[PDB]
């Protein structure tokens, strides 16, 4: 329900 899941912090963003 959040965006921020579990193989996630804000450095999956780019590719």
């Amino acid at each position: 329900m959040e965006e921020l899941q579990d193989d996630y912090e804000d450095m999956m963003e780019e590719n």
